[PDB]
């Protein structure tokens, strides 16, 4: 549906073209997470860091749990076998809520039949005192504890106990929870809003473990060879789903979901190069990346997507609208393409694809090695097409490249295009821009 | 409301009010059935017998393959993101279905993940040779095998297999197969058209298995405390999801519900008892057990329900609806109640309520005991309240019986009601009375 | 007045209330799919409505 | 105009093609939801329609 030709003319060469893929379908597996540590083997001077930090942890965890029980006190079963039977929401009691918060609440009840389980354990969880703990949950399931800092405790402030003295092991100490705390702020502090919701990447989550993420997910488990692509593109979250402000530990309902091809959906990545026109270098201001599916071509806010070298992995559908004179630009109508004048000396002036070779020989010196002379660019063709026909083996400085076949028409470099008006970019040519527009219609 | 007052002069003397509830939220568990015994310990003189039960066998399963693949060859994960998860139906190949049929066809796919894991032990299931046995599809997930006849093979034909001409080992080897035939033909024979739903009780299914449910439900596990409850009523099913034609064994779905009480509904069971009038004896034709539910009296078909002394039990809705001159009659209106002339001599004439007795003191030597003087019925009234206000103890043939207080009408015996008119509940009476209006309109 | 009724006059098929919400609610014939919206959601996935 | 837009004007508050299938679709507010029940199932408890 994009016509490559007139693209290419303007300046859009092709590039890779890459299929489409969101997650779905999540599994759940449920840990948790200590945010203190067991100082039991080094209590005997630790001294009152230990209430201290016990108080701070309390402040900061405090919201959490008065936001989860918003929807803890007001979730409930609701009774008889006429609808599916699931949890009834006391909406008068909930108040504010969006849909996303309303489905991590229900997600939150349906986890509390397993935390009720886990929360048995509380005397277990308790008793942990390394990094990583799994513990039985029954005879056919399994939970993993993992201490904020047991790992630093047990490697530094065990084993130099005795060799330096005590009080420097408390600031020691204070420090590290000091440090752990500042780290937590970010994510577990104020920031935290809403912690119902379940769109919190497990790195994120993991700060609350140092930061360590990569434990958390090969101690449950790599399900998948796609895993650094549902890591990568955040498709990896986490849920709080019970707080104890007693032994200071949360249960965390991880997602591992799968990554879905969307049929019929490509990404195609389009390369600009600055072509010659009006004695001047001009490059076109046009989505890198655009996304085809389902013949609808619409844009793609890709800044949060995760672009691999054959597929594009979101963590939501993230596409966008697009106008319809960019679709009408895309599919041909090459004078409504924006064009943006280059004054940087630094912008590329050729590209490469399905190896024909696709310069501006105006902006850069072309010459051909098989027959030792120059290429040449008259005034008025934007960019010259070089192939084998052309010459097998031609150069673009300090580089000798030799170029395949045009698939598309033969007599590309001489035929024209239109060209369209130009735009400025920047922040305050917006405003400027505006402001022209409105005194011209005045 | 139902006017307890009214109804008992007609001879509808109250009885136990009974809670009302259905099975919801069904867990489900896997087995494996082995349709066919293991013979390795006997196959020395095994005979032929073994060939002919397998091609017998296959004649009965071969249908049932070939109904579940009609779903199996139509059943398949669609992309999940183009809508809400769910399972595709390729339904221009399924043809006709029913809501159940497409809803069992979910159920199968969805068991099918499961069912690959199962059938991925397949030379585990065909070595079994115990009548139960435990097995891992993973670590944290067993399975059960049940096998046909191993434990009968097991205990007498195995020890016996040198005792007698073994010749006639094989021909109780071929009786005991054909016995378990015929057993297995009224459930997975012919009668079973339809593999595909999850209505088949669990008594049916252990017929492959000896009709031996106890064990199925033993060794699966007693979730719950109403156990006794969910087998009778026929709540506990299981569905076929895959049938061998190789290893002759099929792997059941088995369902674990819960018993929710459908809130703001009862049963109320009402107790005929024959009464006076125009000096003859009558009984009301009226429901037995009728469901209020959020103030709204229906029938119920309790045919199928299971009644206990406490609650009325149902493995589905089985509500119906009830006629307005019904509800009438039920709510005061005796004018509308039916009654039948009783010519058997053994029909109730007294029942017990709330202590005090509604009594047809003529029809039945009518005594009392504190006085030593009869009780006497006038023709004008169709019953007689007994209770401790005419005297604390009353005479009715052999039975001494003390009577308590009256909680209604204090001058109920004085009190007459309008009386229905007659009706007849043959079978063929329906028809003479239909022929009867019939001619008489025309 | 059966045989009327299975025969195109549909007027004389009796009806019953329905007070089971365990009674079906949609049937598929020749891949024609035949239910009562009012009474189970429907909404198709192609036009995502 | 942003400000006339908030304060009852709603001629004037743009709106955005939806291109997302991951777009929020009801909000619950003062106990009662707002919901574009035709993109999405939309039925009754009580009455079960």
């Amino acid at each position: 549906i994009l016509h490559y030709e007139k693209l290419s003319k303007i300046g859009l060469v092709k590039g890779v073209t890459r299929k489409y893929k969101i997650k779905s379908n999540p599994l759940t597996k449920d840990i948790v997470i200590k945010m203190i540590p067991n100082v039991s083997n080094m209590s005997q001077c630790t001294g009152s860091v230990m209430e201290n930090y016990k108080t701070r942890l309390n402040g900061i965890l405090t919201p959490i749990k008065g936001a989860l029980e918003i929807y803890k006190n007001n979730t409930h079963d609701c009774v008889g076998d006429v609808r599916l039977a699931g949890v009834c929401m006391a909406g008068v009691a909930i108040g504010i809520a969006t849909a996303a918060q309303i489905t991590a609440g229900v997600a939150l009840y349906e986890a509390m039949k397993n935390a009720d389980n886990i929360n048995k354990l509380k005397s277990s969880i308790e008793s942990t005192n390394e990094a990583v703990v799994k513990l039985q949950e029954t005879a056919e399931k399994t939970v993993y504890v993992f201490t904020a800092l047991q790992d630093y405790i047990n490697t530094n402030l065990v084993p130099t106990i005795d060799k330096i003295p005590c009080k420097q092991t408390e600031l020691s100490l204070d420090l590290a929870l000091s440090k752990y705390l500042s780290d937590l702020l970010f994510v577990f502090g104020p920031n935290l809003q809403d912690p119902v919701s379940n769109s919190m990447t497990i790195q994120a989550i993991s700060q609350a473990f140092g930061g360590n993420y990569e434990t958390l997910l090969r101690t449950l488990g790599y399900a998948t060879e796609d895993f650094d692509d549902l890591l990568e593109s955040d498709s990896i979250t986490g849920q709080i789903i019970y707080v104890d402000l007693s032994s200071y530990y949360i249960i965390v309902r991880v997602y591992f979901p799968i990554l879905t091809e969307i049929q019929q959906a490509y990404i195609q990545e389009l390369l600009p190069v600055s072509f010659n026109n009006d004695n001047s270098e001009w490059i076109s201001i046009v989505p890198n990346f655009i996304l085809v599916r389902n013949t609808l071509i619409s844009n793609i806010e890709i800044g949060f997507c995760l672009i691999t070298k054959r597929s594009v992995i979101c963590n939501q559908d993230y596409a966008t609208p697009m106008t319809n004179n960019m679709r009408e630009c895309l599919t041909g109508s090459t004078e409504k393409c924006p064009r943006e004048l280059v004054v940087s000396s630094h912008v590329p002036r050729f590209a490469l694809s399905n190896g024909v070779l696709f310069a501006n020989c105006i902006s850069v010196t072309c010459q051909c090695q098989t027959t030792g002379r120059a290429i040449s660019q008259s005034g008025e063709q934007t960019l010259l097409m070089i192939d084998n026909t052309t010459c097998p083996t031609a150069v673009l400085g300090n580089v000798i490249i030799s170029l395949g076949k045009y698939l598309g028409s033969v007599n590309y470099n001489s035929e024209g295009i239109a060209i369209g008006p130009p735009v400025f970019t920047d922040k305050v040519d917006i405003s400027s821009q505006i402001s022209s527009m409105n005194q011209s219609l005045q």
